[PDB]
């Protein structure tokens, strides 16, 4: 019947592993090239007459 | 007698004038490519024996 296939692997290549970056809530704020802050918002006002 | 002297000058050109940008305490903030936050903080610990 139908088995689950596993092809042969060669050893893991340092180059593929990305994984050690972000597996944790601090490292994906690590992560961002920049974080948002209060003093970067700016709110639209309507005046009216 | 020794007066203060002024030379000349030429009407202002608009790529001299980069003070536009920085004239306010927020302004020096919108200027930083990176605001520091707590969480990119790193505490060293020497732990004892």
């Amino acid at each position: 019947m139908h088995t689950a296939e596993f092809l042969e692997t060669e050893p893991t290549e340092i180059s593929s592993v990305l994984a050690g970056g972000y597996n944790h809530p601090l490292l994906r704020q690590w992560q961002s090239e920049r974080q948002l802050t209060k003093n970067m918002l700016i709110f639209p006002l309507f005046i009216s007459d």
